[PDB]
């Protein structure tokens, strides 16, 4: 007889990619913290577009 049903492989992969980019992120959305950047720079960027679904810091 015969059986072994081996292989079974555990899901791992850090949640900190720049939504902008992807490669990776560094920073983090200062409003609602849920969107990551690669740095401050790529937030601003990337800010005056994604703060059309978050409230933000700031409110101007
Ligand atoms: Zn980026
Ligand atoms: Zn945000």
């Amino acid at each position: 007889g015969s059986s072994g049903s081996s292989g079974i492989n555990q899901q791992e992969d850090s949640s900190e990619s720049c939504w902008n980019c992807g490669r990776k992120a560094s920073e983090t959305c200062s409003g609602c913290n849920t969107a990551r950047y690669c740095g401050s720079f790529c937030q601003h960027k990337d800010w005056e577009k994604h703060h059309h679904i978050c409230s933000g810091p700031s409110s101007g």
